[PDB]
Formats: structure tokens, sequence, C-alpha cells
């Protein structure tokens, strides 16, 4: 099985213990890293932080622990507009200034592959994509005839439905990437004024949004549109996300005015890493959404969907079940990397308990 762990550039700045260099990152914890993001500019990839360049030297650094480690520059991501990949994509001349740029950059590096993080294709974009895909494929394929081990291509997919017919050909794209990584943690409407789970794997009891928003539709979806399970890699998110109860309820369908507070390191309303839910536990009650699968809990007027343990746990038994080709994490800095905050004295809680299922049999 693959074990895909981002590491996010952003996360070096966060105060305190909050801080994370990839040189917190356990070389054999994964299977491959995914260094989130690289920029495009002039058309060509480029490095996005001021110090990218000694960062990517970090990371690469834990192959001298782990040669076997694998690892890959993720180009795009939400602040890089999906417009600009529409744009380069769109057109023959700009596509190819953009593959040849790719593989000497990687080189000069250490990577060991490209991950496309396109957030998102649309429907003007799916033919473009799948143009873009097969192209690059094929400039990895003939770089590697200068004897290094050819460059792995990997994509970042939508887990949503809607989003997956509206942007993506995922026979045609299935056909030439390495791997896919889908996003299967996205799945509550920034339109709801209730709470609600982002990353259930089954359907709830009542009044969901779609039979469609949840982890199994979307692997079983991509599975009939012919993404081989040898290709498809299961998200599983280190982080929760958090909402202000508009009242008193806190089970299902309870109102909210809005997202939650900010956690003290991540800085950003409406999201917790695990080692931020960790603390906030100490007071809280726990529930867990029987038929989901996942677990949340409440404080005060807060309110956190999240993955622990036994919910990660549960979600590797279940991509091995259904012979996916692994697991996706995001993101390292987001798990419990210090080991300090679960009370376990263990670094990465969340990716090690996805790690030690896969090895189980
Ligand atoms: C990720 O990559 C993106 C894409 O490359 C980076 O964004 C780019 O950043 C550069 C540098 O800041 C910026 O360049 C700008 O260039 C203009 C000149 O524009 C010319 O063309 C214009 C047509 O639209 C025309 O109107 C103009 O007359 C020019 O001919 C600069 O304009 C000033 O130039 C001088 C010197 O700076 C000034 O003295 C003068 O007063 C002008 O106002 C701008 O100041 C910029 O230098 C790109 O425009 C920008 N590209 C996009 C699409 O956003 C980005 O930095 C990178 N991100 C990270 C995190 O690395």
């Amino acid at each position: 099985y693959k074990l895909i762990c981002y590491y996010t550039s952003w996360s070096q700045y966060r105060e305190g213990d909050g801080s994370c260099f990839p040189d917190a990152i356990d070389p054999f914890l994964c299977t491959h890293v995914i260094y989130t993001f690289a920029n495009i500019s002039n058309n060509e990839i480029d490095t996005w932080e001021w110090n990218d360049v000694t960062l990517y030297d970090t990371l690469n650094t834990l192959k001298n622990r782990n040669p076997k480690l694998k690892t890959l520059l993720s180009v795009g991501g939400w602040n890089f507009g999906p417009e600009r990949f529409s744009k380069i994509a769109s057109k023959t001349q700009s596509r190819r200034t953009f593959i040849k740029s790719v593989p000497p950059f990687l080189r000069t590096h250490g990577f060991d592959g490209l991950d496309l993080a396109w957030l998102y294709p649309g429907r003007r974009d799916k033919r473009h994509l799948t143009t873009l895909v097969k192209e690059m494929k094929a400039e990895f394929i003939r770089e590697a005839q200068a004897g290094t081990e050819q460059l792995l291509l990997s994509a970042a997919v939508s887990a949503g439905k809607i989003a997956i017919d509206r942007g993506y050909d995922i026979a045609q794209i299935s056909r030439h990437l390495d791997f896919i990584s889908l996003l299967t943690y996205d799945f509550h409407g920034a339109w709801r004024q209730t709470v609600g789970h982002h990353s259930p794997l089954f359907r709830g009891n009542e009044d969901a949004s779609s039979r469609f928003s949840n982890a199994d539709y979307a692997v079983s979806y991509m599975l009939r549109l012919g993404a081989p399970a040898n290709k498809l890699v299961m998200g599983i998110p280190t982080f929760g996300r958090s909402f202000t109860l508009a009242s008193s309820k806190t089970d299902v369908g309870a109102p909210v005015s809005g997202p939650g507070i900010p956690g003290r390191f991540t800085k950003e309303k409406g999201i917790l890493a695990y080692y931020e839910i960790c603390d906030f536990l100490h007071g809280a009650t726990t529930h867990r959404f029987r038929d989901q699968q996942v677990p949340y809990a409440t404080k005060g007027n807060q309110w956190v969907a999240y993955d622990d343990q036994e919910s990660v746990k549960n979600k590797a038994r279940y991509l091995k079940n259904r012979q996916l080709a692994g697991a996706m994490v995001w993101a390292l800095d987001l798990d419990d990397f210090r080991g300090t905050f679960c009370g376990q004295n263990l670094t990465f809680p969340l990716t090690s308990a996805v790690k030690d299922v896969l090895a189980e049999a």
C-alpha cells in the first residue's frame, strides 16, 4: 500500500509549537511525502516561499535515512487561483512551456515526481486537464531515457460528485497518472447552516445533502468512472472543522452561526489541527456519528467534526477492503507531529495509526 503524506510550506510560520519544518517528519512514516505548493511563474514551475530551496533540501535529506522514500512537489493549491491553471492548460504553447520546465526543476531539487493540485477544473477545463496529464506523462517518459528513474505524476482530485462530473475525465487521466489522491474530506456544504461532518465514510441516518457526500460514494463513483483501484488513494484528514453553535443543541441538525473560533496555532476560523483538537477535548463532550463512523466533540458554543485514531483506522481498513492503492493524509503538520498534545507521547498519532493498519493482514 502507498501512504502519501502532504507537508505544507506555510506551516513553518506557525507560532511556537505550531511551527513545522520538514525535519520534523519521520522518514519511515510515509512511502511518499508531497511538498505543497509550488508556484507557476512565466508559465514555468517555480518556488513559492522565500526559503523553499532550503526546505526542499531539508525534505530530501530525509532520504539519507530512508533511501526508499519518494518525494513529490505539488503545484497549485487554493492560493494559486484555478484561473491560473486554466490559462496555462488551455493553450498548446503555455502547456508545453510548463511541461518542459518541470523535469529539470524537479531534478535540481531532488524530487521524484510532480503532483497536480488544480483546485478545481471547471467544465471548460476538462479536456485541457486531460491533455495536460497525458502530455506531462509523455514528457516524463522522454526524460527517463536519460538514465534516471522515471518521474512520478499524481493528482489531487475532488471527491464531490458534481465537481468530478464537471471537471475531470477520470477514465482518461487515470491511464496516465501513477496515483490519484481523492480529497475525501470536504463533504460539508459551505451553504449549510447546521453542524455536520466533512469526512464521513458513509451517509448519515436523516436529512443528509446527498447520498453522495461521503467517502464511500466517492470511492465507488471513481471506480465506476474507470479509475482502477490500484490507482486510487483515499484521503484522510488530520485536521477537523469547527462551528460556532447558534443554540444549546449539539446533535444532528444543530444550527450554527458560522465557523468556529480559530485555533491558537493554526489561526484560521473553521479549522483546527489534530494537535489543537486533542487539547480541545479536555472538558469537551465526545460523540460519534454511528452511521457515518466519524466523531465530533463540543464544549461551550464550539462544535468540532474530526478524525481520531479509531476513525482513521476504520478508513484504512475500508480502503484495503476495496483493494485501493493506499491512503493519503492531509497533512503532516496538522497531525500531532511533536507527539506532545495528545497524551500518548507518540509522534504522528493519526498518520501512524493509518500506517499500522495498512501493514496488517
Ligand atoms: C507566483 O508567480 C506569479 C506569476 O508570476 C507572481 O506574480 C507576478 O509577480 C510579478 C512581480 O511582482 C508581477 O510583475 C509585475 O510586472 C509589472 C509590469 O507589467 C507590465 O505589463 C503590464 C500589462 O498588464 C503593463 O501594464 C505594464 O506597463 C508593464 O509593461 C510591474 O509594474 C511596475 O513595474 C515597475 C517595476 O516594478 C514599476 O516601477 C512600475 O511603477 C510598474 O507599476 C509590477 O509592479 C510587477 O512587477 C506580475 O504581474 C505577477 N503576475 C501575476 C499574474 O500576478 C508571484 O509573485 C508568485 N508568487 C510567489 C509567492 O512567489
